[PDB]
């Protein structure tokens, strides 16, 4: 069993372990270079200054079992309406409905946030990710083959979004 | 019109085009104009990156269009993979300069080694879905109210061209 709530610093090495090790035996990050902890402290800080926020799934222990988060998809002021999200489970928390727990939680931070959509880039081998994502309203937008690579071979990616307020004809 | 690298005399026409596209369309998804130091940064980064800026010009040497590209995601994983944009200043559409300038950009990106060529494009531009479509690109996403502008919602368009199908591995 685990509660959502927002992460402190204390957070940050459990969160830096999820995340290098997403980044040397997964396909979610397209990156092969593991970060230190004042990595993520900077991410930690820039995170708050934009009023993004950075969730994480606690057990019992304090022990961080997965942690979520959005920021800037495209730099530009355009785009101010869109945020790009990620979720993180750690390995050994499969099965037990953490993704699901924290997208929920992020889509309810975003909205209130008053964002227009949220928008999710996806290694489209992980059927996983991407049905978690059909279930919670989020609909396929994009499928881009070779754009990537990572482990020596391409990698495509499906962009899929969520229109967080339908409603709003207009920004 | 002949397309040759842009040269720093050819910032202030750059930044003409840029700041009509600003101004005007949905070319650039930003409602503020640069000035010529933001266009000089952004010409002297692109040169470290080895990446092209071109333009299109004539024989006074006025900047009648431009292109470039840089990357796409920042991400060491799309290192193969750069987001090209094309400009062509208002007067000189419908004279094919487009079509000269993303030809010129494509053979520039396949000889630097590059994989991929990605065009995020507003939906209703068809003139510029058009022009990709001919020269290659195939449409891989479509992405509605992701920006904003002119005080409406605006949807985008992504297509892509692979400049080496055979390449079955990086």
């Amino acid at each position: 069993s685990a509660s959502i709530r927002d992460a402190g610093v204390a957070d940050l090495p459990g969160i830096l372990a999820i995340y290098n090790d997403a980044v040397g035996n997964t396909t979610a990050i397209w990156n092969e270079t593991p970060v230190d902890l004042a990595n993520r402290q900077a991410w930690f800080d820039a995170r708050a200054r934009q009023g993004y926020p950075i969730l994480v799934a606690s057990d019992a222990a304090g022990e961080v079992l997965g942690y979520a988060s959005y920021g800037d998809w495209r730099p530009f002021e355009g785009f101010r309406g869109t945020v790009e999200h990620s979720v993180y489970v750690r390995d050994d928390q499969r099965g037990k409905g953490l993704g699901v727990q924290l997208l929920q939680a992020l889509i309810e931070r975003a909205r209130a946030q008053g964002l227009h959509v949220m928008v999710a880039a996806i290694e489209s081998g992980n059927a996983a990710s991407i049905g978690l994502h059909r279930r919670l309203g989020f609909e396929i937008s994009g499928q881009m083959p070779q754009v990537g690579q990572k482990f020596g071979r391409w990698l495509d990616l499906t962009f899929m979004q969520l229109n967080l307020d339908p409603t709003r004809s207009a920004p």
